[PDB]
């Protein structure tokens, strides 16, 4: 089933660009969205080909001080994304069947069958550190980062890496999303 994807991608999935290349943006309420660390928005993005000041941006760590892969950052607009909050689990949750939802303008309102996603962790990539990983058994490529692990109505991870033959996203819980 789509039905649970598409919503997002209507109302909450965009299209970016930042100076690292293409990424998929999810808005996750009022002005705050989350993109992969290493796409490093800066001052502006570019919002499906319209400039969009950032205001703030916080490069998440967890408590041990590591890494998460994960940037949240508020957007200059009076658009307000509708909440989707309470899809995102309390604790980072493994999932079964997931669709990964990827949306830039390379790779436009995709739907990827990525099968289970499953705990894995402590990740190195490039030499760098990330935690709280989870793994699927898909060959992800380039351009997928920042694309939204979904999985029975619960949105579980950001997509951040991949060897060739497998992918790996960062975990979300809710509490990353709280004022
Ligand atoms: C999205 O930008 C991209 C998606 C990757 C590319 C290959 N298949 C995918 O699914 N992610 C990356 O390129 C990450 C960026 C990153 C993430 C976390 C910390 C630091 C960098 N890097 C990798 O996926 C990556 C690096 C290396 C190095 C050697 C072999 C394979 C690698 N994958």
């Amino acid at each position: 089933s789509l039905d649970f994807a598409l919503s997002l991608l209507r109302r909450n999935i965009r299209q970016v660009q930042t100076d690292q290349g293409h990424f998929t943006m999810l808005g996750v309420r009022d002005r705050l969205a989350v993109l992969p660390r290493h796409s490093q928005p800066g001052k502006t993005i570019w919002v499906e080909h319209k400039l969009v000041s950032v205001l703030d941006a916080v490069e998440l760590v967890d408590e041990q001080g590591v890494n998460l892969e994960l940037t949240l950052i508020t957007l200059d607009t009076n658009e307000k994304f509708r909440d989707i909050t309470k899809f995102i689990p309390e604790n980072i949750s493994t999932a079964s069947d997931a669709t990964l939802v990827i949306n830039t303008e390379h790779m436009p309102s995709m739907f990827v069958p990525v099968g289970d996603v499953v705990q894995y962790g402590f990740l190195n990539l490039s030499g760098k550190p990330t935690h709280r990983t989870m793994m699927y058994n898909f060959p992800t490529k380039a351009g997928q980062c920042g694309g939204v692990v979904t999985s029975v109505g619960k949105v579980v991870g950001i997509h951040i890496g991949g060897n060739g033959r497998q992918g790996f996203c960062a975990g979300l819980k809710r509490s990353y999303f709280a004022s």
